[PDB]
């Protein structure tokens, strides 16, 4: 019964997110490539900054777009505006113009990813907590079916009918969203939060940190105007960002590793290995749903979200130990013969060697995705207040994409002469004079400092 009723709502906001997740993955896919196969061929480091400055934008805007549609405007409301801007800076790429449809497009996901997941999360809050858990997992299964159906159909479709049909596709899925939204909002009735006063939050908010220049806060403000709610507001955010702050190391972590698998699995469609995960984790969220979930609750283990992400992060650990483990046993068989292989256009050496022996890695990283992110997702809505969850989820991307720079640099710093782990990385491949296996083992030993610090963040916090 708590999944019946609204099961419509919820099944038209899942096939929403699927589109806009499938148009941004065929919009990332392949940016670089098409652009350099232009007529108007940039050069690499041109296509890269471009792509870097996109992903950039888009990790920037979601504060923002929280924002904005948590003030003046509702949620609904917002999604639709956010999701006509990016279909009209869609419509650029079958055609500065390109900055411009590169920023309108950066500003709708931005917007979007930050307003979808909180307006489903409280379109379920009708029942208790286990309800919208189980909405998170099927969104993350969504979000993962969609990722594999885009980067399957580019490719599907690409070679039955021009390449500009390509780019095509992902810009009809998004007005197919759009429709179906349109069409969800006419019964939707999801208990829209008609956020009005909310606007007045967020001045609150600033006379808050006003009366902080001008438990100090809760004693200062109860002689104040500042009735209970929106100092207890200002605690629960103040208690949330060390939360983000620890986990901005694990996407560092999270982001590396996803690009040095694949940079490692080159050398035993370029983007197939990628789909592995994702199809791993089609495998892993049902059974998971429909087994883990249940015996915890015959037996009363439930834990807080915090325990399952440092179940993740030690499941990230393992992974990144057995990565290391199979890098050094490549390395150690590579240095006697190695074979010449064709992928896309480009030819790569690689040790002689079966791929499926990535499979175990992957599988933990899998498990550790099916631990942590959808927690974590969870507990982005639970100790989020009411007023402004959106722009909890704004400032959790951004953290994200934070992580996400920080790895990008660390890499950069792993490359330097005095470091030695590696100097053909310059060069397309030739990897085989490396030391990945040293990488691997260090982001392993980062992986547990940050899980022993989020252990004691999360003990500190749920404490109080």
């Amino acid at each position: 019964g708590a999944f019946a009723g609204r099961r419509a709502a919820c099944g038209a906001v899942l096939l929403t997110e699927l589109l806009e997740r499938a148009a941004f993955y065929g919009i990332t896919s392949n940016l670089v490539l098409f652009l350099n196969g232009a007529p108007f061929c940039w050069e690499g480091a041109q296509a890269s900054e471009a792509l870097l400055l996109f992903m950039g934008l888009t990790y920037l805007g979601s504060p923002f777009g929280g924002w904005l549609a948590d003030a003046r405007l509702g949620r609904a409301r917002a999604i639709l505006l956010s999701l006509a801007l990016y279909l009209l800076g869609m419509l650029a790429f079958p055609l500065p113009a390109t900055f411009a449809g590169l920023v309108l497009v950066g500003l709708g996901v931005a917007t979007v990813k930050a307003n979808i997941t909180p307006f489903g999360a409280d379109q379920v809050k009708d029942r208790g907590p286990e309800a919208t858990r189980r909405f998170f997992n099927w969104f993350y299964w969504s979000i993962n079916l969609g990722a594999i159906l885009s980067l399957g159909g580019i490719a599907y479709i690409q070679q039955n009918v021009s390449f500009v049909t390509g780019y095509a596709i992902p810009t009809v899925c998004v007005g197919l969203a759009f429709v179906v939204f349109l069409c969800g909002q006419s019964v939707f009735i999801t208990k829209p939060p008609d956020g009005s006063a909310f606007t007045d939050m967020f001045k609150i908010l600033t006379y808050s940190c006003c009366s902080q220049k001008r438990f100090d806060s809760c004693k200062m403000s109860h002689g104040g105007p500042f009735t209970e709610e929106k100092v207890e507001d200002v605690k629960a955010l103040v208690k949330i960002v060390p939360v983000f702050l620890a986990l901005i190391p694990y996407w560092t972590v999270y982001f590396q590793m996803q690009t040095t698998y694949v940079l490692q699995s080159l050398h035993l469609p370029a983007a197939w290995l990628t789909m592995f995960d994702a199809v791993l984790i089609l495998l892993l969220i049902p059974l998971k749903d429909k087994l883990v979930d249940p015996i915890l609750r015959r037996h009363g283990l439930l834990p807080s979200s915090l325990k399952r992400i440092a179940v993740g992060m030690f499941f990230v650990m393992c992974s990144a130990f057995a990565a290391g483990i199979l890098e050094s046993k490549r390395l150690n068989l590579v240095k006697e013969k190695t074979i010449n292989q064709t992928i896309g256009n480009v030819v790569y050496h690689a040790a002689d060697l079966s791929l499926w022996w990535q499979v175990p890695q992957y599988l933990l990283i899998g498990i550790s995705e099916i631990f942590a992110s959808i927690a974590g997702l969870e507990f982005a809505y639970s100790a989020a207040p009411k007023s402004m969850q959106s722009a909890i989820m704004g400032l959790f991307f951004f953290f994200s994409g934070v992580g996400s720079f920080v790895g990008s640099g660390l890499l950069a710093l792993v490359s330097i002469k005095a470091i030695g782990w590696m100097s053909s990385h310059t060069d397309f491949g030739n990897i085989n004079g490396c030391y990945l296996n040293y990488y691997f083992f260090l982001l392993a030993a980062i992986q547990g400092a940050t899980l022993l610090l989020f252990l004691i963040i999360s003990v500190k916090y749920d404490h109080h």
